[PDB]
């Protein structure tokens, strides 16, 4: 019986254990909460209500092939639509990507990608009600480094619809600052 | 990568116990034939990443199966696990005469043949197979750390129809 | 605020209100109710729980394009994923259907299909729980025919999920009996 | 038949008031990227059935609408509504500088035209485009029986940008 729900990309080195029997996982491309995905909601759905569990981590990587394809403007098919919740994203933070040397933009989308994720997370029915009545319940949201093995946390942690909006908005603040 | 695998979101269930793996996780290891987010990954992976093998991976002790079989209020959940209860169903009687205490491992397989059967039957494969691309499909169930199933294998239309029956035949001895 | 819930087939000439404001409305291709379809299924949560309604009818019709399209070996991309779920059906079926003259095989789908629907809407979360809880809700399988402008009632009837499975069971038994 | 029609599943709403019409009912007139039914819809009348057009109509006093801006736990459905919720706040400078009274109508209008901005960059209506395949999108509000608003209107990924800004500007006097 397992403590942490971890989200996570499909993308090749990316394990949730290798990474970090205490995880329940899912893995789709790109590491998405999308709100009409069945799929992903039945796995939150399941561990918050069933499993008890107290902790989801939605984790990130740098070199993310679901990010490098989202921001082509590629016929590659079918995915292209799963990715276009991607490239919504992109242009609500247009102007703020767009300052950015084009080989930096790719990184700094996985890291925007994971705080949207969090707070679209964080906007579910399951964990809305979930918090609502009481429950215990903490959300994060990780960016991993493929280049240098190291987690990078990126201080979106919500445990109450209160502390979403602040930490969404202030990781995008922190996010807009450029080094 | 080389290998897509779909796995259980369950406790134990590494994809990389047995770099080259890309991988899908989900409730039960299922292909829903409506499935956006499988079915993305399967796209993706067989159109864009040329994987030459999707395994889809069980196993034995499954919370999925046995909450599947419970008559239980759990809520969306439950709509997600239907799809295993149409399975039950259709091998009912199979299920029937056994055993209640062996029930879910024997739906464990069951439940990997029928989903590789779905994926067999996916416009994506099938019409990858219909341009001469090499593709095979894999059920395999694990435990002990041991594969106990490999089951179903399929690198054509043809070769999924054969396997798939055979499958279900060892099963019902 | 409208009292019944029509799921309908998205197909030309088939307009729930035509045929028979006190309608909402869902119309998708061969008039599915599939147990993971967030739409179908938002539209059968909001109907129930929110507008309180207390009928859902679900009709299908004679010459149906997506059943046709279904029995038919076809590459037609995306949607064959979605009539998968008719195929499913078919075969569930295949020792009746194939008793049959091989020009009949799509006017009896139509009206299995409906029968199945209707059993899996029976068997929705959405469903079971207002049963449970004395809420009063019943469910209506149709074939309406387009040669003669006829609805034909499909005796799938349920207010609860034992009449449900009796209905839905006397169903398949009356359609078997092959006039 | 000639036109896909994707309208609301709210009650006043027949695709006919306006034999040709292939029908998509949803809450809301949603056209939501990975929403497998309608875009199931969609590539089955452009692949398929040829259609050349398709019409997005969304309607005054709509209670997709509504409970969209309502802060309520109405449970599954609030999760399909969280789509026009990100589109409220994509507007959210445009419909606050607005008389409470009046967003409704303004946040249907301005739905449509994200639909339809989204129906057009599907690979299904891009990649039909692209091999030269005649296909005309539109967006349009209806009420007293009269439709309200046109706004966008688009023939190719090109005209698409061009109508869909082009709608939202003229929203925003
Ligand atoms: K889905
Ligand atoms: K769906
Ligand atoms: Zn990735
Ligand atoms: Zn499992
Ligand atoms: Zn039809
Ligand atoms: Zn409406």
């Amino acid at each position: 019986t397992p403590h942490y729900l971890v989200i996570a990309c499909s993308d090749s080195r990316v394990p949730a254990e290798k990474l970090t029997g205490e995880l329940f996982v899912h893995r789709n491309v790109a590491n998405q909460v999308i709100h009409t995905d069945f799929n992903c909601l039945s796995v939150v759905q399941y561990a918050v209500d069933v499993l008890k569990i107290e902790h989801i981590i939605i984790c990130g990587h740098t070199n993310c092939g679901g990010i490098h394809a989202a921001m082509a403007d590629k016929d590659l098919g079918l995915i292209n639509n799963w990715l276009l919740h991607i490239r919504d994203i992109w242009f609500k933070h247009g102007h703020l990507l767009g300052k950015l040397s084009p080989e930096k933009r790719a990184d700094m989308l996985t890291k925007i990608n994971v705080a949207e994720q969090v707070y679209n997370l964080g906007r579910t029915s399951i964990v809305k009600s979930a918090w609502e009545r009481g429950q215990k319940l903490s959300l994060h949201g990780w960016v991993y480094d493929v280049n240098d093995g190291f987690l990078v946390d990126q201080g979106v942690m919500a445990t109450s619809r209160e502390t979403l909006e602040i930490s969404y908005r202030n990781a995008i603040a922190r996010l807009s600052i450029l080094d």
